[PDB]
C-alpha cells in the first residue's frame, strides 16, 4: 500500500506539576506527531517525546528532520517496514526520536492491514498483567515523601524516585520516604547519570537497607565501562538506559557484563524494528527488561505496551507520565486501571489517535 502524504504536528501539553530529574526540570510535554496516509486511505499514527539533554533532539528540531524523512517515504510500501527504516537511515544519521514516530506508524499500518492489534501483529500475546509504576520527582526531600505518600495512597504498588544528587541527600531521600511510605511497597531509583562513578558505589551501598528494586543509569552515559565494576560492588541491581538505546549498544554491554538490566524505550531504538532486536539479546542473555519512555501521551505508550507483550523476559513498566497531563487529546489507547494496571486495545492497528479537532488546532506541516 502506497504511502501518498504524512501531516506531523507540534504537540506541546502542558503537565500538572513541573518534572524533575537530576539532569533538569520541564514544564511541557513537546511531542511531534506523525500521521501517515496510504492510497487506499489507511491512517497511521506515531508520535514521539524529544528530550533535549538525552535524545540530543528537541521539538523543532524533529519537527524539521520529519520531513527529511515523510519526503523520502512518499511513494514507497508502507509495507516494507525494513526497507523503509533502512531509506530514513539513508536520510540522516541519528535522530532517532523522530525516526521511531514513522517507524511506529508504520508498524501501525501493517497491523491494521493484517487485522490483528499491534501486540499480535508482533507475535505478543496477553499472558501477564503490566502494571505502571509512578515517578517521585526529584525535590528537597520533605517534598518528596509528601509525594511518595500521595502516590501510594492514590493506589499505585510501584514507585520510581529520581535521584542523582549527592550522596548525603539522595539518602535523606530514600530514608525519609521508606519510612513515609512503607517497607512493603516495592521502590526503583533512577539517577539519570547523576553520579560519578565513586558516588554511585557510595551511595549503593548505603541504599541497599532500603531495599531497592534496581537503579536506573547511575552515572554518565560516557562511562559505561565503568558499569561492570559498579555491578560487582553493589547489590541493588542496576539498569541501563541511556547507556542501553540501540541493539549495538545492548550487545556491548552484555558482552562486558555492564548491568543486570535494560530499560527499553522506542525512541531511543529509532522504532519498533530495532527494539525487537534489544529484547531478542536480553532474552538470549536472561536479562529482565523495563519498558519505559519519555512525556509520550498515551498514544506513545500504547504502541510501548503493545511490545511491552512480545516476550516474558520484559516485567517491568513505567508509563506514567501521561497521567502527568493536565489533558489527554489522545482517543482510544491503552487505559489505566486502578493500581496502576495497564490494559492494551485488542482493536486492529495502534489501537489509538487523537480526539476530533485537538490536531487541527496544532501547529501543522503536510508533506506531499
Ligand atoms: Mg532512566
Amino acid at each position: 500500500m502506497i504511502i501518498t502524504q504524512v501531516e506531523l504536528y507540534k504537540s506541546p501539553v502542558k503537565l500538572k506539576e513541573p518534572f524533575k530529574i537530576s539532569l533538569g526540570i520541564l514544564t511541557h510535554a513537546n511531542n511531534v506527531i506523525v500521521r501517515i496516509h496510504t492510497a487506499s486511505g489507511h491512517i497511521g499514527y506515531g508520535e514521539c517525546s524529544p528530550f533535549m539533554t538525552i535524545h540530543g533532539e528537541s521539538m523543532d528540531t524533529a519537527f524539521i528532520v520529519g520531513q527529511y524523512l515523510a519526503k523520502g517515504l512518499i511513494g514507497t510500501s508502507c509495507l516494507d517496514i525494513v526497507s523503509n527504516s533502512l531509506l530514513m537511515d539513508a536520510i540522516i544519521y541519528g535522530n532517532s526520536c523522530i525516526k521511531s514516530a514513522f517507524n511506529i506508524a508504520l508498524y501501525d499500518l501493517a497491523a491494521q492491514h493484517a487485522g490483528l492489534p499491534l501486540y499480535a501483529f508482533l507475535g505478543g500475546k496477553k499472558d501477564k498483567i503490566i502494571q505502571t509504576d509512578y515517578t517521585v520527582s526529584i525535590d528537597e526531600p520533605h517534598k518528596m515523601a509528601a509525594d511518595a505518600v500521595q502516590i501510594k495512597k492514590n493506589g499505585f504498588e510501584i514507585i520510581k524516585v529520581k535521584v542523582g544528587g549527592s550522596k548525603e541527600l539522595d539518602v535523606e531521600r530514600i530514608r525519609m520516604i521508606r519510612e513515609a511510605a512503607g517497607d512493603s511497597i516495592t521502590l526503583r531509583i533512577d539517577a539519570n547519570q547523576g553520579w560519578s562513578v565513586e558516588t554511585a558505589i557510595e551511595t549503593l551501598t548505603l541504599l541497599e537497607p532500603y531495599n531497592i528494586q534496581h537503579c536506573e543509569e547511575p552515572v554518565s552515559r560516557n562511562l559505561y565501562t565503568a558499569l561492570p565494576k559498579i555491578r560487582q560492588a553493589c547489590r541493588i541491581p542496576i539498569m541501563a538506559d541511556e547507556s542501553c538505546c540501540n541493539s549495538f549498544d545492548a550487545e556491548r554491554l552484555i558482552q562486558i557484563q555492564a548491568c543486570d538490566s535494560f530499560n527499553l524505550k522506542l525512541s531511543k531504538s529509532a522504532g519498533i524494528t530495532n527494539a525487537l532486536n534489544i529484547i531478542r539479546l536480553a532474552e538470549q542473555a536472561h536479562m529482565p527488561v523495563q519498558v519505559g519512555g519519555f512525556l509520550e501521551s498515551r498514544l506513545g505508550f500504547t504502541a510501548a505496551a503493545h511490545v511491552a507483550l512480545v516476550s516474558k523476559t520484559i516485567c517491568y513498566y513505567d508509563f506514567d507520565t501521561p497521567l502527568m497531563f493536565e489533558a489527554d487529546p489522545v482517543r482510544g489507547g491503552i487505559v489505566y486501571q486502578q493500581r496502576g494496571i495497564i490494559e492494551v486495545p485488542e482493536t486492529a492497528g495502534l489501537g489509538a489517535g487523537y480526539q476530533k479537532d485537538y490536531l487541527s488546532g496544532l501547529e501543522k506541516i503536510c508533506i506531499n
